């Protein structure tokens, strides 16, 4: 792809994080802690899942960023509306304000309703995410496989400002402790 020139510097918003997440000093990495991280509760925190938002809000234009997922067994990545539900159980779908893909149990899927199987021959170590606000497009790229296309959501109805979205996943297995990292431009 040729989207690299729309690169934006994303940082994580601590205030939105699930209370078990540990965000690095530079706000560019996040991982699952083994306990509550001793923060107060607030209405912005995702309560049920190990999720966090980027600080940046997008309402126009073209945006691109990259995320490192090396050695993880489970994660979700994409964008979401600023006004998505934070508390309780919910599914990741465009109806609920999410445009995402995930890894789970050795398969990759797009967060449509119902979910869509992805066809990935080279497991990615870094994911590129492209958003075209005006066109209503969110696309995902396999940086490990020369930028090959993973998935395109088109005809998106964003219906609000967008924020970068992250889920580091649970670590019930002991094999999913590795962080999500925002990669340098
Ligand atoms: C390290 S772990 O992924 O196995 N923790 C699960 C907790 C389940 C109860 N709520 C917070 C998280």
């Amino acid at each position: 792809h040729h989207h690299h020139h729309h690169m934006v510097h994303i940082t994580l918003d601590r205030n939105t994080a699930n209370s078990w997440l540990i965000i690095s000093k530079d706000r560019r990495q996040v991982r699952m802690g083994d306990t509550h991280q001793n923060v107060s509760d607030n209405k912005e925190r995702f309560s049920n899942y190990p999720m966090v938002l980027g600080a940046q809000r997008f309402s126009s234009g073209k945006m691109y960023w990259e995320v490192d997922v090396t050695q993880k067994e489970a994660w979700d990545l994409g964008v979401c509306r600023d006004s998505v539900q934070r508390k309780g159980q919910f599914s990741l779908s465009p109806e609920n304000g999410f445009w995402t893909i995930w890894l789970w149990q050795d398969s990759y899927e797009a967060g449509t309703s119902p979910q869509t199987t992805l066809h990935i021959q080279v497991p990615p170590c870094q994911i590129g995410i492209f958003v075209d606000y005006e066109a209503g497009v969110v696309s995902f790229y396999n940086i490990t496989d020369h930028g090959s296309l993973i998935y395109t959501f088109s005809e998106c109805v964003f219906a609000g400002p967008l924020r970068p979205f992250f889920n580091v996943g649970f670590n019930y297995s002991g094999g999913n402790a590795a962080p999500l990292k925002l990669c340098p431009l």
